[PDB]
Formats: C-alpha cells, sequence, structure tokens
C-alpha cells in the first residue's frame, strides 16, 4: 500500500506508536475532515474497547469523531473531560457515554478563567480537583491540534480575541492542544492564557501512555509537526494529503 507506506514512514520519522492514514479520493478539506472522523471512529473504537479510562479534549474535530462513533457497549469504561467549559468536552464525553452505556465524569468549571483568584479557588474545589486528577491518570487520551491563527475556531467562538492572538505571536506560539499554547519546541509558552486554563497541561499529557491526535488541514502543519517532535503524541490519525505534506 502507498497507505501502509505512508504510515511506516510517519512512524519512523516522528517515533510514533502508530499512524493511521486515511486515503482521500477527490475530497475538499471539509469533505476529508468528515471522512477522517468517520474512519477515526471506526479504527479507534477498537483501541478504546481495550482501555479502562479514556480522556477527551474538545473542538470541532473531536465533535465530528463523537458524532461518528458507534453504539457498542463498553459499560466498564470511564470517560473523563480533559478541559472545562456543543463542542465542549463535557457534552462530547456525555454523548460518548450514552453510545457506550458507560461511566463519565463532568468537569464542573469554565475552561479559561482570567480572574486569577477565581481560577485558584475553582482549581482547589474538591470535585474539580478530583476530575482533574482522574484526567491525569487516563489510559488514553484523544486530542485535536490547532493553530490559533488565520481565523480559528477559538477566535470565531470568542474564546480568544485579537489581543490574545498578538500576545501569542509575540510569544512565538505555533499551536495549541487542549487549550495549551506551545512554542516550536512543544513547550507551553510563558503567557497568561496558559496559566488560566482549567484542564490538563502539556506535561501532564506527555505522561499519558497513549495520546491520540486527530488533525486536518494544511494550515495546521507547523502546529502538528511541533507537537510530534516534542513527543506529545503517540498515535496520529490523518489524511494522506496531510501525511505527504508533513513527511
Amino acid at each position: 500500500n502507498a497507505t501502509v507506506d505512508l504510515e511506516q514512514k510517519l512512524e519512523e520519522k516522528f517515533g510514533l506508536e502508530e499512524a493511521i492514514v486515511v486515503a482521500t479520493h477527490d475530497m475538499s478539506e471539509e469533505e476529508a475532515l468528515n471522512f477522517l472522523a468517520k474512519e477515526a471512529a471506526y479504527t479507534l473504537s477498537k483501541r478504546i474497547a481495550k482501555v479502562k479510562t479514556l480522556g477527551i479534549s474538545w473542538g470541532k474535530t473531536i465533535r465530528k469523531f463523537a458524532n461518528e462513533f458507534p453504539f457498542i457497549p463498553h459499560k466498564d469504561l470511564t470517560i473523563i473531560p480533559l478541559i472545562g467549559g456543543d463542542l465542549h468536552s463535557n457534552q462530547i464525553c456525555y454523548d460518548l457515554k450514552k453510545k457506550m452505556k458507560c461511566h463519565s465524569k463532568y468537569l464542573y468549571a469554565p475552561a479559561l478563567v482570567e480572574d486569577t483568584e477565581m481560577k485558584t479557588d475553582l482549581s482547589k474545589n474538591k470535585y474539580i480537583s478530583e476530575v482533574l486528577e482522574e484526567g491525569k491518570t487516563v489510559d488514553m487520551a484523544i486530542v485535536g491540534v490547532s493553530s490559533p491563527y488565520n481565523h480559528s475556531t477559538m477566535e470565531e467562538i470568542g474564546y480568544i480575541n485579537s489581543e490574545d492572538i498578538e500576545e501569542l505571536r509575540y510569544k512565538d506560539v505555533v499551536g495549541d492542544i487542549n487549550s495549551r499554547f506551545f512554542t516550536a519546541d512543544g513547550k507551553e509558552a510563558k503567557t497568561e492564557i496558559n496559566t488560566h486554563v482549567i484542564g490538563l497541561s502539556l506535561e501532564e499529557l506527555k505522561n499519558i501512555p497513549t495520546v491520540v491526535a486527530l488533525a486536518n488541514g494544511l494550515q495546521k502543519k507547523e502546529a502538528l509537526v511541533a507537537a510530534l517532535n516534542a513527543g506529545l503524541i503517540d498515535v496520529i490519525v490523518i489524511t494522506d494529503r496531510m501525511a505527504e505534506y508533513i513527511l
């Protein structure tokens, strides 16, 4: 297979556990994203069958994954949101829980609290703290990778504004995973936003045994490549078009 060929090449290049590459015939970026979601759901349902605990992030790509996810029971699973706040981790986790008839936890908190004192009180409430600690110990996690630039989801939803974007640029940010903004070396930038997010940090993510990332769109190359080089990701699910571009 050219496909198996690309998967091998990606595993060798980035030191991945696995690369799942999806063959796009003649699809737009948008049509490829839906197909990637569908195939991710199919293939990843098999891995998820094997784990006890599953952490989920947020966003459009993960929302699509969840919509495509099959109705196979896994009643002993516990699903944990990795970030506070339709596209929200809590609602995604609940929808997956309904499909698997399993357990889930709710992160009773906003994703981004600019008020430092409030952020601090919430981070220390006991049900919030317990769900955060459960996130840190999941067997596997599914995340998206995004770029805060060129009119992204977070900006279009009013999560970050243009002044936050200029701060990120000034700080040489290249991408985000689980609303943590990282530089080219894959480390969280020293920036206010990163210290005000309620959810799993990049260093916490790096300690999860299997982190799966779903990404599409060539504008995310820089973000993805940096994440992959930093070892934040163990398994990628991407299109063959994206694979060619990042190889």
